[PDB]
């Protein structure tokens, strides 16, 4: 390895490990799986501007952003995604998987109190995505703003989107229950540096072919956004993950994948100050500018419904 | 070292860690800590009947499992722990603590929906403790059990105390806000073994000095009684931390354990039969059979409210 320490071989060197050592499994999908529990946590550095976007595969990043973007506006309608060409949610929210589910009364992307809908209403009664949910439920994402602003070393600056109550009208349980935000304060020597910002998100059910890129990325991104909305820097990534596993069809696919060397991870810059931006629900897919993404080829890999 | 590889050097080695490179912060309880975010998990063996109790001062093992035992029957009232000796909910029940975080309304030890209340009723309308929701809210618990008996490979097997809309209403939110549960089958060379049972649990707030030696042996507890009710075989404990901390009074105390040479871990026994005991519901302070437990002395110190 010409760069031992790239902190990708953490990704590559498990998805080895779960093919070598990792148990075989039935599953929900029925595709069957190699998988292994609490494998130690990934954990990725997000100084100097860096973004750990995944270089020995073709990241979709405009699918993650576009993603990240919905989740934060609490929205929970797939077209919304599928309309701007990220069909990532186009599979669970098909009219067919929907009444395979048991929720035939709903309409086709009509994913249920998902992800983003917990994250900035949780508690809310839910009709269907088009509903009123303006200032109802609890909105944990500005609250942790304003709690990482005005009172950083709370031990509670928590995001989740895990509601046993709403769980079976969900689509999908949610894969990254919730993430733990943390505020270093400015060191002694110097108390006009920003504080550092750091995540530790948690994710119960991980497809380490297809999911865990996004993840990584997306919860990147979600700790980039809110550093620039709290004055913070930030700092570190950490990933813990529940039941990790690959695919069987996935395999082969990764095989090809794990003789690749990365390429140091890429910058994010804004194309907009954050006055411009202004707050958490203020960010557009084109104020993330990604420089230096050298990726090598693309990876097809099948997603199992 | 004697024994390099006991499990306790985890416990006694971050402890150091902490102390020397910890982040000295202010906190909640205005005593002060110095805190590490994210350290590397700990994983306890819990084969061969062990129990990660630690050794290196005396803990109050009844006081765990009188704990466990409250949180597994749903109840939110201390004074059924304070009535048979056990008042480690005292001080954060007292009317001074409640008035002060504005539950004035609610009588002294009175927590609110915290951990048991959550784990068996999840979503239910909280009144006071005495209320009635036998049947009400999500039993999170049972279903637990249920899915590990006759759907082992499912990952959603999620027991959760952590409710953003009840949290105003609890004394204190949840340290340990949820585990994650894990089946592993049982080996092609031996088809009639009992599947092996795993628990990882994620703490957002630690410490060090008093909680962790109680959550390590509450879940590692938890998991044995689980094992017995599913028929399974208890395999794995891990503990993902997020603020570790050790409170600034706790330093000094803490420094006479450091030098102090961990003991073999106990074993747990049951003073009745699966059949006996019946469910998740009918276990007894008493059912708890631990021998072997050969712990140095006592070390005092103080809980800050
Ligand atoms: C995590 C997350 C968000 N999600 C949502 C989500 C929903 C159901 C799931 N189901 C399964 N079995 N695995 C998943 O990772 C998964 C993830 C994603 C969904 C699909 C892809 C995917 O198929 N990506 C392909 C194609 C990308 C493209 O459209 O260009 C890839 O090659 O990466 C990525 C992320
Ligand atoms: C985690 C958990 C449960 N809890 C609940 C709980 C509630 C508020 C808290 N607040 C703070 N600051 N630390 C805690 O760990 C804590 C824990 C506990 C509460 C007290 C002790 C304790 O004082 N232990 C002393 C005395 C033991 C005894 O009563 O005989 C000890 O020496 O261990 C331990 C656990
Ligand atoms: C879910 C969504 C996400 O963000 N990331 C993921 O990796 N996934 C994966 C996990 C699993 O392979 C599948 C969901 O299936 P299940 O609910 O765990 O049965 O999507
Ligand atoms: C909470 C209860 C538990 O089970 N274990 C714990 O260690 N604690 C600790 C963490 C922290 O010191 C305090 C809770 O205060 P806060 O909510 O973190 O501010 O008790």
């Amino acid at each position: 390895r010409s760069n031992p320490d790239h902190e990708e071989y953490q990704y590559l060197d498990l998805i080895r490990r779960i093919i070598n050592v990792g148990e075989v499994r039935p599953d929900r999908t029925g595709t069957g799986t190699v998988a292994l529990f609490a494998p130690p946590s990934f954990r990725f550095s997000l100084a100097d501007n860096t973004l750990p976007l995944l270089t020995t595969k073709r990241v979709f990043l405009r699918g993650v952003i576009a993603e990240l973007l919905w989740f934060v506006s609490g929205c929970t309608d797939a077209k919304m995604l599928s309309s701007q060409g990220v069909g990532i949610w186009d599979g669970n929210g098909s009219k067919e998987f929907l009444e395979k589910v048991g929720l035939g009364h709903r309409r086709e992307g009509d994913l249920g109190p998902v992800y983003g809908f917990q994250w900035r209403h949780f508690g809310a009664e839910y009709t269907d995505a088009d509903g009123d949910y303006k200032g109802k439920g609890v909105d944990q994402l500005q609250r942790v703003i304003d709690t990482i602003k005005n009172n950083p070393t709370d031990r509670r600056i928590i995001l989740s989107a895990w509601n046993p109550k709403d769980l079976p009208l969900m689509a999908l349980p949610p894969c990254h229950m919730f993430c733990q935000f943390f505020v270093s304060l400015p060191p002694a020597d110097s108390p006009g540096s920003k504080p550092k910002l750091s995540c530790l998100m948690y994710q119960r059910s991980c497809d380490l072919g297809l999911g865990v890129p996004f993840n990584i990325a997306s919860y990147a991104l979600l700790t980039h956004m809110i550093a620039l909305i709290t004055d913070t820097e930030p700092h570190e990534f950490i990933l813990q993950m529940g039941d990790a596993h690959v695919y069987r069809d996935h395999v082969e696919p990764l095989k090809t994948q794990l003789e690749r060397e990365p390429r140091d991870f890429p910058k994010l810059k804004w194309a907009r100050s954050k006055e411009e931006i202004g707050d958490i629900d203020g960010f557009k897919v084109e104020d993330f500018v990604v420089e230096g993404y050298k990726p090598w080829g693309k990876i097809d890999m099948k997603m199992s419904a």
